[PDB]
């Protein structure tokens, strides 16, 4: 029973007429990606292995990537694109079972090379404490990518057949004797259980795990090393790897769900386009890399023109032993009063319960940043509680809630309510009416400049 011969796909739009213009347009497209991919990741390659740091786990990650995408260069994008012009496969039935696996075995180990990076980054911001990434982690990484990448893209190596069978429909009596590179899965829901693993599993499923670790990332940072480049860069390579992907995953996901649709030419051109920008991510990377060189950034700004912890840190210092502040009181930490009485072991009393152990007048770094967790949250429940603060705290961002919160931390819930005036303004995003508009700029000018400067502008120019 020839059940396996209703699995192959149905073509019949045999006026296929493209401008040489056209033709030429994208030979030349495709020329210049396959030179820009092999070149560039050779590059990158190259360049990561002669750099010898002691300690480098995204970049082991990134040679990984980049090899894939340098298999895809030779093995599979040459093929795959005079293939789709000629209209028959004029190579070896390896290379038609190697194309599709090659590339499927390529895709999983970019992305989920690009997985291990957005986790190796988040450890690096979320748990410092634990900093867990090491080379040998990385190595049984890339061994375990690798082995998965091909025993889920074997079905690619077992059921694409080199065929001749799709062309008995189309007249063909009978002089070519031609054959066409198609899978041949076992059933419609072998196919269908099939495309929708690697669909879920290499595709929707990695980039919703990476999208979640740098919006973690994001929101962390918002609330708290010059590597700042290094992971904008590397969000938009993921980026650029998902963006290039899109419409070839929409394209294919269509076909394998209506396998019934007999292939056009439209079909055929729109492929190629698609498959042209799937393409593009794999000479993008180095281009990343390339680009990130603050020396050439220097040269090309020049040619043509185009949080709360560490702004308190700054503002109120950080002790970790017990200090006397401006009015006399006991204080430690970020601003942190503990009693305004004038004995001390009341405040080692305070001290002891706020923490819970014997201090001895003496707390360390992550005592600190709790206590001033605590600090802040005790503060943004008080803003929340006053009807003066609780509308002008919603309506203001994450950088201007900053400044909000460094005042409160200077005077107090009912000091901060006491500039009805300035509240109005930066309510209505008057900003500079407000700038303009104390006492508190009296006894601390540099201090108070620092957050009206924050508030005026919404980022961090004094820090
Ligand atoms: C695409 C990204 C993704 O993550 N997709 C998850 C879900 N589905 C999925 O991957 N499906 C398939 N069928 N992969 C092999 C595609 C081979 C080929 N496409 C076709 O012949 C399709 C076709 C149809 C009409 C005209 C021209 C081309 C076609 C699609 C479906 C059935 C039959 C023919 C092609 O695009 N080759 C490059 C390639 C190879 C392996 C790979 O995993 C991704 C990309």
């Amino acid at each position: 029973f020839s059940e396996k011969n209703a699995q192959l796909l149905a073509f019949e739009n045999d006026d296929c007429h493209l401008p040489l213009a056209m033709i030429f347009t994208l030979a030349l497209a495709y020329g210049a990606v396959i030179i820009l991919g092999v070149s560039g990741n050779l590059a990158l390659i190259i360049i990561i292995l002669k750099q010898k740091e002691m300690r480098n786990v995204t970049n082991i990650l990134i040679v990984n990537l980049s090899f894939s995408d340098l298999l895809v260069a030779i093995m599979c994008l040459p093929f795959t694109f005079v293939y789709t012009l000629m209209d028959h496969w004029v190579f070896g039935e390896a290379m038609c079972k190697l194309n599709p696996f090659v590339q499927c075995v390529s895709i999983t180990v970019s992305i989920w090379s690009l997985v291990l990076i957005a986790v190796e980054r988040h450890q690096l911001i979320i748990n410092p404490r634990g900093w867990r990434p090491n080379n040998r982690h990385a190595y049984v990484g890339i061994a375990v990518i690798w082995v998965l990448a091909v025993a889920s893209s074997l079905p690619f190596l077992i059921y694409q057949v080199m065929t001749d069978e799709p062309f008995q429909n189309v007249t063909l009596d009978a002089y070519k004797d031609k054959y066409v590179c198609f899978d041949q899965f076992p059933s419609d829901s072998h196919r269908l259980s099939y495309t929708t693993l690697l669909l879920v599993l290499q595709y929707f499923g990695p980039l919703c795990f990476i999208f979640i670790c740098y919006f973690k990332i994001y929101i962390r940072l918002k609330r708290r090393s010059e590597t700042k480049r290094i992971n904008i860069m590397l969000l938009s390579i993921v980026v650029a790897f998902a963006v290039c992907w899109l419409p070839l995953t929409i394209f294919n996901t269509v076909f394998d769900w209506n396998h019934q649709i007999i292939a056009t030419c439209n079909h055929n051109l729109l492929f190629l386009l698609c498959h042209l920008t799937a393409m593009i991510s794999t000479c993008v990377n180095p281009i990343f890399y390339g680009f990130l060189n603050k020396n050439f950034q220097r040269d090309l700004q020049f040619f043509f023109n185009f949080n709360i912890f560490e702004m308190l840190r700054i503002d109120e210092g950080l002790r970790l032993k017990i200090y006397k502040d401006t009015e006399g009181y006991y204080t430690i930490g970020i601003g942190h009063l503990l009693t305004k009485s004038p004995s001390l072991n009341a405040a080692k009393s305070e001290l002891d319960k706020a923490i819970g152990r014997n201090t001895n007048g003496v707390i360390t770094k992550d005592e600190a940043e709790k206590l001033f967790n605590q600090d802040v949250d005790a503060a943004v429940r008080g803003i929340l509680r006053n009807a003066k603060l609780k509308p002008v705290y919603d309506s203001l961002d994450a950088v201007r809630r900053a400044a909000l919160i460094n005042m409160v931390f200077q005077m107090g819930e009912t000091g901060v309510a006491g500039f009805t005036n300035s509240l109005r303004m930066l309510q209505q995003k008057r900003w500079d009416e407000a700038a303009v508009n104390s006492r508190w700029y009296n006894q601390t000018p540099n201090r108070a400049k620092r957050v009206i400067t924050t508030f005026r502008t919404g980022t961090w120019d004094a820090y």
